[PDB]
């Protein structure tokens, strides 16, 4: 039953949205889970973290670990985080083993005309350094699980493609 | 019938030893669960803090955070760490709710006679400062749920202690 669903992308792509929405969906239905939104434990297990690639390593590799303790207790896990290195993200599943690799993707135009906490902009100014998708890398998954184009989707069918990945491996009735 | 059971005291005071013949004891009876000791936590998941005043409450909280995950999913979670501050394990006690405060109870004196690691010699000697009971603060439980004197006991009767308010307090059978 327990398996860690993460969901990796650009800043804007749309990871949170979509993790309130199948977080209601799945607990409406009497599923247990817990959440791990990047933003929110950055101000909690991972306090005092920052953006360089040692530091997110630290962030995404916490977070695994916390993940995968829940995931081996039968809890479904709903982990949104940029997780921009591809490698950090493959040692993390296979740590996990029950992993589904969700790639909420959003072109970086879209992510930025979008602009949704104003980040984007502060980015180009020059203000905020080592941005991801700006200067600093982020590695597409190549072979994620389920992907969510959310240029193309609507909310409900982005949320029904993760849902519908859960039955097809049986993690859900 | 998920708790946190949370073992406090001074270094070599015994909590180590009593989490794994408690976490044998429990694993043979088939309950599910999962083990946060000070030490190893310090290796991943509070790697990088000290023991300042600052360090530990972070060390503290982030080891009841993911406790509070764990016992509100139905988990056992044993936790034995120094947890010198009293206002910091009430908080976390308030925190989780489900939570068996065990105060492994040896004079300083047994606890610096055993020296398990070696570590009250360097802190007599100033190689380490700001050793707990030597150069920093321990304030014992004033109303634990159980207290194990481990200078006038044997494992069997210290673990014993806890492995029964359990089955009063109905967390196992
Ligand atoms: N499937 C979708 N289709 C269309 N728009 C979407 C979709 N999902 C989210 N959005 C919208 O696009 C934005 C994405 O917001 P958000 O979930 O905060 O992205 P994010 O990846 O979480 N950014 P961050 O959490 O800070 O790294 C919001 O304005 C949503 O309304
Ligand atoms: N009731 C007891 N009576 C006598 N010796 C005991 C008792 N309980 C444990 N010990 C001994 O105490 C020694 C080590 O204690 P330990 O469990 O490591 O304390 P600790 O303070 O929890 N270590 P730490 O987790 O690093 O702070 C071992 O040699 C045990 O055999
Ligand atoms: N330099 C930055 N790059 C990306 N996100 C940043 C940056 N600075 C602040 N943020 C904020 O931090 C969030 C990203 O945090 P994470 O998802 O936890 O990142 S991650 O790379 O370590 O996985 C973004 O949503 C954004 O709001
Ligand atoms: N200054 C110190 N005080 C106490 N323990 C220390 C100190 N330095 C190293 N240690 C080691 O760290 C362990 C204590 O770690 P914790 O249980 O995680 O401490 S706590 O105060 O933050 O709860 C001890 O068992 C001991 O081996
Ligand atoms: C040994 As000192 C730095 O507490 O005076
Ligand atoms: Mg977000
Ligand atoms: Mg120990
Ligand atoms: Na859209």
């Amino acid at each position: 039953r327990g398996v860690t669903i993460w969901l990796t992308g650009l800043s804007g792509a749309g990871k949170t949205t979509i993790t309130h929405a199948l977080e209601k969906k799945l607990r409406d239905s009497g599923y247990r889970l817990e959440v791990l939104d990047g933003d929110v434990v950055r101000t909690n297990l991972t306090k005092g973290l920052g953006f360089s690639k040692e530091d997110r390593d630290t962030n995404i590799r916490r977070i695994g670990f916390v993940s995968h303790l829940l995931t081996r207790n039968g809890v479904i896990v709903l982990v949104s985080a940029i997780s921009p290195y591809a490698a950090i993200r493959q040692e993390v599943k296979h740590t996990i083993g029950d992993f589904l690799e969700v790639f909420v993707n959003a072109p970086l135009a879209v992510c930025e005309e979008r602009d949704v906490k104003g980040l984007y902009a502060k980015a180009r100014s020059g203000e905020i350094k080592g941005f991801t998708g700006i200067d600093d890398p982020y590695e597409p998954p190549t072979n994620p699980d389920v992907e969510c184009r959310t240029d193309l989707e609507e909310l409900d069918e982005s949320v029904g493609k993760i849902w519908q990945k859960l039955v097809d491996l049986k993690y859900i009735e």
